[PDB]
């Protein structure tokens, strides 16, 4: 039982490859990779909102009025600086999530309820402000008259609308960004004409016509067909194998099936009676003419084209007692490049041909081949063979490789132009006629004859094989035109099988019925690749942006592969529990060394220049506490009355807490709380607003630090913020007793931001009700000639042996 | 107890570390040490420390 | 006396190799057709009647 | 199959007989010899026509 032993190790190696189980499933997935849908917002971006809060003059008496202050929507900031920076990262990624591609301001405008000239404004949450500002008896007259007298500027002959708005400068930054950085481009017929690949519209077999007008208000989005800048083709063997397999399975589904084949039985009778095996005394009697049927020939036809289009390396499994398989394999080596095959199978095929056809015909000793020879067997034969008709063919084969060319911005693995036109096969059949005409000096005759006649079979299929080669090449290049990513050559780990019975079927069952892709299949095969390439680039951009933001926000508890796995999960072709780890880390490394997409960086920069300003709103945290063992006088504010508040954090030893918890090293702080040294403990932490003079006299503020020396963990540090004023229930102790309100332990926190109409009234411009077309090859009516009269590159028709 | 939430080699190593971190008599320097000990990868060489 | 910093080490290891026991599974072999099978002298065996 | 650079194998110790059981251990050598004989019988081909 040494056959399952294979399966064990092939499974070992397949547990390393992120290729799903049954291959066909992959096709369902790449089609599901749709274009990037286009987004829009019907509501402005708003982190702040006004709030009409109380005030307190000095002596803590509440004035008879309120005042308008900016305050955050949804105060949710946590404790700890690390967690706050995580909050801002979770803000950044969800802004990128709702990052609109185009805006339109009439889709959200509303009427000003207080205007003489039918004034509108842009959003409900600015009219809700304007009407409040319009009836507040503390507001100044010109603001009222201006609100009454604002007037939008709609203008359709230019397609622009200006609308007023009221919002915080931060929100204005985000919204003027979204307005001024719209990634929708004007559309028209010529962009659709050039979106088509060039060598499909310079072609004549595919006629193309525009039959749909597009207005000026049509838009599209230039996708990101930016080539592979991770370079998964060097030292990413498994991922590249999976990519190549996916492209193979995609390419199989667009190759044209082929038709009007020869009667299989008519070739089977003929081959049987020409080879005459029953006359012989060998043990391959039924096994020669296996796989000769149809459903093998079309398989090979698809497999060759798909494997060249994917650079999926494929092998050569065959029986060596079946010289017909070899006589077809020489055709294969002739037309198909050598570098497409894994080396060992290539050598095996050539060596079988040599030791079974060529040398015993010319009358040479067989060989003694060394496995690690640089010099391929046909290369030795090219020098040992003294004949032109066969050695020139060998010269062709030994130097039949792909040729690299950058066409239309994409790399391309193109052929020789003595193959695209089928002319080299004439040389092949010259060699084969020679091998027919020879004496096989040492050989028996019943076997010699069968070999010669099996050769004559393909020597009679000359024109049909010219036709085959030309058709194969044509379909290959037409499908090559519909590719967006560079198509590069690497020896893949796992390898598609190819049965030379199938090549025999193809070479012996075909004639005079031309098949070429429909334009719909071509458009499909182009859209799919475009969508996959676009998704690839967009996911790389997102990944790098998040990595860079985590590293600039100093997020270090994080592990980065959780991003990388998502980068592989969104690309719908990889199984992540299956890839190695070293590749994941090389991918991390190559991601870090890439620039950032400009929008994803501009948003981040907007957040960094303001995240200090958001964190200082949000009355649930404080930006530090002070300890100063000296009876300091409470200072007076307008929002509060008397407060133990600080706004400089100067003249003290700043101890940071996110380090003091991650280094458990409390000697420096225990040697300062025990000895009562003034300090400043900085870091986002809670507080509470005590509102009794008793708890000030009773000195509650200083009793909130023993839990540190007891419980080293600094998380439940919850200072005091004495707001004591006219409505604190023990305020008589102030205005009747002639004493300064004092305490130590000030808290580092910043006053809210007062509202100002002029630094918030803005005029936002946008367009009018344009459209955004996503699928745009639908604006192209394509057609193709009768394939009986269709032409290759050479201006001749194709399959001309009618 | 690691600053970078990194890894160590074996369950008993981490057991020792977590026993010694949580104690009272241990210095702050051993706690700093435990915080500042993590793995290193280098996939160019496929090597990990 | 137990010394934490002194007793600490950094251990190297390769990252994610794979191991195989059978080795000729990957090889698929076959014979020439035995009528034209040849010995060490490049001269056919069983070439009589 | 094109095996990667991320693969390993164990090399057997095919070192010769240190003990020289063909020298004054005739019974053990007869048993070894018999085992190899009956093994080699199984793998000789059967004669064709």
């Amino acid at each position: 039982k040494e056959e399952h032993q294979k399966e064990v190790q092939y499974e070992i190696l397949q547990k390393t490859i992120p290729t799903f189980e049954p291959k066909e499933s992959i096709l369902k997935k790449l089609e599901d990779i749709k274009p990037e849908q286009v987004k829009k917002q019907t509501k402005l971006f708003r982190i702040f909102e006004p709030r009409q809060l109380p005030v307190y003059r000095a002596n803590g008496e509440k004035e008879l009025r309120n005042r308008w202050y900016w305050k955050l929507k949804r105060d949710t900031l946590p404790d700890g600086d690390y967690d706050v920076r995580e909050y801002f990262l979770n803000l950044y990624d969800q802004v990128l999530t709702e990052m609109p591609d185009y805006l339109l301001l009439k889709d959200m405008a509303v009427e000003n309820k207080n205007s003489r000239d039918a004034g509108k404004v842009v959003d409900s949450e600015t009219a809700a402000i304007c009407d409040a500002i319009f009836q507040d008896e503390e507001t100044e007259g010109v603001v009222r008259r201006f609100i009454a007298e604002m007037r939008q500027r709609v203008q359709a002959d230019r397609n622009v609308v200006n609308y007023p708005s009221i919002l915080h400068p931060i929100d204005h930054a985000f919204n003027e960004y979204f307005l001024q950085h719209q990634l929708v481009e004007p559309l028209n017929n010529d962009i659709i004409f050039n979106y088509i690949p060039e060598r499909i519209r310079n072609d004549v077999n595919y006629i193309l016509n525009m039959d749909r007008n597009l207005p000026s208000t049509a838009r599209y989005i230039r996708p990101n067909l930016l080539q592979d800048r991770l370079n998964l083709h060097d030292n990413f063997e498994s991922l590249w194998d999976t990519i190549t397999t996916s492209n193979y399975i995609l390419a199989r589904s667009v190759v044209p099936d082929l038709k009007e084949l020869v009667s299989t039985e008519a070739q089977i009778q003929k081959m049987s009676q020409d080879l005459q095996l029953e006359a012989l005394t060998i043990q391959s009697e039924t096994q020669f003419l296996t796989g000769i049927n149809s459903q093998a020939a079309n398989d090979c036809f698809k497999t060759l084209i798909a494997a060249m289009l994917s650079q999926r390396t494929m092998s050569l499994d065959f029986v060596t007692t079946n010289y017909m398989s070899l006589i077809s394999g020489m055709w294969l080596l002739t037309v198909v490049p050598n570098d497409m095959f894994i080396r060992e199978s290539l050598v095996a095929c050539q060596l079988a041909i040599i030791n079974t056809i060529i040398y015993p015909a010319f009358g040479m000793q067989r060989m003694h081949y060394r496995n690690g020879d640089p010099q391929t067997p046909f290369q030795i034969a090219e020098q040992q063979i003294q004949n032109f008709q066969v050695a020139n063919w060998l010269h062709f084969v030994n130097n039949n490789q792909f040729r690299q060319v950058v066409i239309d911005g994409v790399l391309n693995q193109v052929l020789n132009d003595n193959i695209r036109n089928g002319h080299v096969v004439n040389q092949l059949m010259e060699a084969l006629m020679q091998l027919s005409r020879q004496q096989f000096p040492t050989m028996p005759v019943d076997y010699k004859r069968s070999i010669q006649r099996g050769i004559l079979l393909l020597s009679n299929r000359l024109g049909q094989l010219v036709d085959l080669t030309r058709l194969l090449a044509y379909n290959y290049e037409t499908l090559m035109a519909c590719i967006t990513m560079n198509m590069q050559h690497v020896q893949t780990l796992t390898t598609e099988k190819l049965q030379l019975t199938s090549v025999t079927s193809l070479c012996m069952l075909i004639g005079n019925a031309t098949v070429i892709p429909s334009p719909q299949t071509l458009f499909h095969y182009y859209n799919v690749n475009v969508n996959f390439h676009s998704n690839y680039n967009e996911r790389i951009n997102d990944a790098v942006a998040i990595i860079t933001a985590a590293n600039r926000l100093n997020l270090y508890q994080k592990k980065m592969k959780s991003i990388v796995e998502d980068f592989l999960k969104r690309l719908q072709i990889f199984d992540i529990s299956r890839v190695p780890d070293d590749q994941m880390y090389r991918l991390r490394d190559r991601l870090r060394l890439l620039p950032v997409e400009i929008r994803r960086l501009d948003i981040f920069n907007l957040i960094l220049m303001n995240m200090e300003q958001i964190e200082r709103a949000s009355d649930k945290i404080a930006q530090g506490v002070i300890i100063a063992y000296r009876d300091m006088q409470l200072e007076r504010d307008e929002m509060y009355g008397y407060v133990n508040i600080a706004r400089n954090l100067d003249g003290f030893q700043q101890i940071n807490l996110e380090e003091l918890m991650r280094t458990g090293d409390y000697a420096q702080i225990t040697n300062m709380l025990l000895n009562n040294q003034p300090v400043a403990l900085v870091g986002a932490l809670p507080f509470i607003t005590d509102s009794s003079v008793i708890s000030l006299v009773a000195k509650l503020d200083a009793t909130v630090f023993a839990q540190i020396v007891k419980l080293r963990k600094v998380d439940t540090l919850k200072p005091i913020l004495y707001k004591i004023n006219s409505d604190s229930n023990d305020f008589y102790l102030v205005a009747n007793y002639d004493w300064v309100p004092t305490s130590t332990t000030k808290v580092y926190k910043q006053i809210p931001q007062q509202f100002d109409f002029r630094a918030s009234m803005h005029m936002l411009t946008s367009n009018l009700t344009f459209t955004v077309y996503s699928d745009l090859l639908a604006f192209v009516s394509a057609d193709t000639v009768e394939p009986i009269n269709a032409v290759a590159f050479d201006n001749m028709r194709i399959m001309n042996e009618l």
